[PDB]
């Protein structure tokens, strides 16, 4: 569902991600929370076109992907960290033809060159981890 849906969330992106299709996740970091992760897969593989990966130890957000079996090289450089523990969070993340672009709050996150360049592979939206979501548009 939209609203409130429970975490782990398994959502059908309906003819593949599309570029130009956006995403938006509202959420809540719990206090206790150490990690979520939200990920683009394509189903039939199992692999990840991109993983996001906050991480409230280090304060991290980490960026990967899992393609071929392997994970690549991470990506984590920010310049705000929406995801502070006990915080309120928007997410819209934009599937674009070379990057996807991210934003927290209205604020540029990161972008995330395509590794997967065949991006219309992907069909699988997954959020998982100690995350509580308000709201997923996808
Ligand atoms: C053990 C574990 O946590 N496995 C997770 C897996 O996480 C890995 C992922 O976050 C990558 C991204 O770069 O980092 C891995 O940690 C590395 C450190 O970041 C790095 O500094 C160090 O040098 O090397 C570390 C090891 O590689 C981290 O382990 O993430 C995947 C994707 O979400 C998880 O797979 C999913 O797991 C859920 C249940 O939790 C479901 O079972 C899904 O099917 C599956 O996609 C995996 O559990």
């Amino acid at each position: 569902p939209t609203f409130n849906p429970p975490v782990p969330y398994f959502g059908r992106l309906q003819g593949g991600l599309t570029a130009r299709r956006t995403i938006i996740i509202k959420g809540y970091v719990p206090p206790t929370g150490k990690s979520f992760a939200i990920n683009f897969k394509v189903g039939s593989s199992g692999d990840i076109a991109l993983h996001i990966n906050p991480r409230m130890g280090n304060g991290t957000v980490v960026r990967n992907s899992l393609l071929n079996g392997s994970w690549g090289s991470e990506e984590k450089k920010i310049t705000h960290n929406p995801f502070g523990p006990g915080q309120f969070f928007d997410l819209s993340i934009r599937c674009g033809l070379d990057r996807f672009k991210v934003y927290a709050n209205g604020q540029h996150l990161f972008d995330f060159a395509h590794r997967l360049s065949a991006f219309q592979r992907v069909d699988t939206l997954e959020i998982q981890g100690d995350v509580t979501l308000s709201y997923v548009q996808i």
